[PDB]
């Protein structure tokens, strides 16, 4: 799977909010482009002159994520974050020249991402009370990954002593995205666990934080809530469910070729962090069938 790389796999079956620190600093921002940020401004002007209803929005930028030594007490992860925007994304990661910016960043800064916006996405492995994961079909008319399968998620918009509020907004944003798109009540959702961070190599390396969320509704009840919103209540064109039993071998199915890179990231991390048992009971051959 060349279109996704794992930046972080979390320990302990995934990390809760209270175990993560963020450092939000202008040191973690994108570097100005070699010939100046005028190239980003030109792409934005051209776009607005065709689609004048478009608007910019701020985004978090991922610089790096450092895990503590395994088994340690105290905070387990440090997220180094900057600020970027939808405009900077369209002028860098989504530019035809994005590969040239990656090479120039390696040359100038020893960092393939130094000249990239790299907005931080969020996604969820969302499990039902009857042990299915939730999948969404993307519209065939959108710009990125048209017609592909996705999981719930989005790209959160800003607003350890500014740090803890930023970690809170990240965890909050994955639940909000599930309520807005799947039409589920907030009180049916568990607090999220962070499983890891995955990179989309088809979008010049931009990263998504991938979370595990449990719902107290069955697959049938989740479907009812999604459909009862009507076509204008969701951006996706359909919902469907796969047994957690069958997610284990999803990369061997015909579904795998239809999954967008960030959803492949969510399923790989779910399989490594929530699946793949370590103990004698769940590891026994009748509960973990070989092959
Ligand atoms: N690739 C992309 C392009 C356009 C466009 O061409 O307007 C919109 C959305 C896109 N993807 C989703 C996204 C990525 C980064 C930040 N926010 C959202």
């Amino acid at each position: 799977d060349p279109e996704v790389t794992l930046l972080l796999q979390c320990p302990g079956g995934g990390l809760p909010q209270e175990q993560i620190q963020a450092e939000l600093s202008p040191a973690h921002d994108r570097r100005p482009l070699p010939g100046g940020d005028e190239a980003i401004t030109a792409i934005w002007e051209t776009r607005l002159k065709a689609q004048p209803w478009l608007f910019d929005a701020p985004k978090f930028r991922l610089h790096s994520a450092t895990l503590a030594p395994i088994g340690s007490r105290g905070p387990q992860l440090l997220l180094r974050l900057g600020l970027t925007s939808y405009r900077d994304f369209l002028g860098t990661n989504w530019s035809s020249s994005a590969a040239w910016l990656r090479q120039q960043g390696a040359t100038d800064w020893g960092d393939t991402q130094a000249y990239l916006a790299d907005p931080l996405g969020v996604g969820a492995a969302l499990a039902t009370a009857d042990d299915f994961l939730v999948f969404l079909r993307r519209s065939r008319q959108v710009a990125e990954a048209p017609g592909l399968v996705d999981v719930p998620g989005g790209h959160p918009e800003p607003q350890d002593l500014a740090g803890q509020l930023v970690v809170h907004e990240l965890f909050s944003s994955v639940l909000q995205e599930i309520c807005d798109e799947v039409n589920l009540p907030l009180l049916t959702l568990s607090q999220p666990l962070l499983l890891g961070i995955a990179r989309n190599e088809t979008s010049a390396g931009r990263a998504s934080a991938e979370f595990y969320v449990q719902c107290s509704l069955t697959s049938e009840q989740v479907r009812k809530h999604y459909l009862s919103g009507g076509p204008e209540a969701h951006e996706s064109t359909g919902i469907f469910f796969v047994e957690t039993q069958n997610v284990r071998r999803l990369p061997e199915t015909e579904m795998w070729a239809e999954l967008c890179p960030s959803a492949k990231g969510a399923i790989i991390l779910y399989n490594r962090v929530q699946g793949s048992p370590t103990g004698a009971a769940l590891g026994s051959p009748a509960l973990l069938p070989p092959l």
